[PDB]
């Protein structure tokens, strides 16, 4: 299979890139200067993903990581919620509507947590979808908190699709480790399993249904051996790690009955990218795994085989409006291989536009402050 870009945005918000997610309606990334952008994946052929893209003020902090839930309650209602954790520590949730029919997007900011956990400085998160919905969120501090979340505020409310969400906290994982070392990442499993990594290489796999750790593991080994991304495969009892080694990036399989580390991924082999992978994303089927590399790479692997199936480069002039190529950072330092922040598969008919119409497709996020999209190919 091959991956071939089918949309772009360059100088796409104003500062560092650091997150992307999607549901149907849209792609949604945040940025270091604070903002949220919403993108209309519903997009005409040849059309300026900018010019229908909108834009929404979070936090002066900046933001780093966001997930979207695009809940469909009862066939015919759209409940669209963005999550976004700021540098501040902050955990912000933003309904997201379109106008009447200008299709304008409307940002409605939801106050959601009480105040005690306000205390707390967020940094990972993740949602849970279809299961009571569930959310999940790390702090720096590396605990791991667990909330339903709940459309509406009672059943008379539900009767009448009067919105009206809640989300209610059913607990924490504290850290295995102590000192307790930052959590910085976590992934929530369609099984009911829970996957905190931490800054030392440390992953702990927790239950969800009695929010008790199962078990911990460390990679293994003055260089970073810190865990960047952590993904529970949807199919099977696969996780896979990305972490760093040596100023290398490796990724690690394990099976989750036990926590046995049971292969990796590697070009040939060693790492499997010449740099650190700061991102992961399983597809639909959970057959090919997406890897994002500060080396400018997005590599996918056949997760079966353990082989790269193919390797896309990233490059600063990929980007097709040549006035929004952003050539070198602001050190003056060259963005010809800008690092790959984040990467996402959208599902099978997310994306519309440029032949990805019923394929599955893509979305990475880099360092030249820029968007971009695939569609999987023939």
């Amino acid at each position: 299979k091959v991956f071939i870009a089918t949309a772009n945005a360059g100088k796409a918000h104003d500062a560092d890139i650091f997150s992307v997610s999607a549901c149907n309606s849209f792609t949604v990334s945040c940025s270091g200067d604070g903002y949220l952008k919403v993108w209309d994946n519903k997009l005409l052929d040849n059309e300026n993903p900018k010019d229908k893209s909108y834009s929404h003020f979070v936090h002066k902090s900046g933001l780093h990581h966001v997930d979207v839930l695009q809940a469909i309650e009862r066939d015919a209602f759209e409940l669209c919620l963005v999550a976004t954790t700021s540098f501040s520590g902050d955990l912000l949730f933003y309904r997201i509507t379109r106008e009447d029919e200008t299709k304008k997007v409307i940002f409605e900011k939801l106050d959601l947590l009480d105040s005690d956990m306000k205390k707390h400085s967020f940094w990972a998160l993740k949602w849970g979808a279809s299961n009571s919905h569930r959310l999940v969120a790390t702090d720096v501090k590396g605990t791991t908190y667990i909330w339903k979340f709940h459309p509406f505020a009672d059943e008379s409310n539900s009767l009448t699709l009067n919105w009206s969400p809640t989300l209610e906290l059913q607990g924490t994982v504290e850290s295995p480790m102590t000192p307790s070392q930052f959590a910085t990442s976590v992934d929530i499993s369609e099984r009911g399993l829970i996957a905190t990594g931490f800054n030392n290489g440390t992953v702990q796999i927790s239950e969800l249904s009695t929010l008790r750790p199962l078990y911990n593991f460390e990679s293994q080994h003055n260089n970073s051996n810190s865990i960047r991304s952590v993904k529970f495969s949807p199919q099977g009892s696969l996780l896979a790690i990305a972490h760093d080694s040596n100023s290398f990036g490796c990724i690690t399989l394990y099976e989750t009955e036990f926590g046995e580390r049971i292969g990796s991924l590697s070009v040939p082999g060693e790492f499997a990218h010449s740099s650190w992978v700061m991102s992961l994303s399983f597809n639909d089927s959970g057959e090919t795994l997406c890897s994002a590399g500060w080396d400018g790479k997005l590599r996918f692997w056949d997760v079966k085989t353990k082989e790269r199936i193919t390797t896309l480069n990233m490059h600063c002039d990929d980007i097709e409006i040549e006035e929004d190529i952003l050539a070198v950072d602001e050190h003056g330092d060259s963005l010809a291989e800008p690092g790959v922040f984040d990467v996402k598969f959208l599902k099978k008919g997310w994306r519309s536009g440029m032949g990805a119409d019923l394929n599955e497709s893509l979305c990475c996020v880099c360092l030249d402050r820029s968007i971009r999209w695939f569609r999987e190919a023939g």
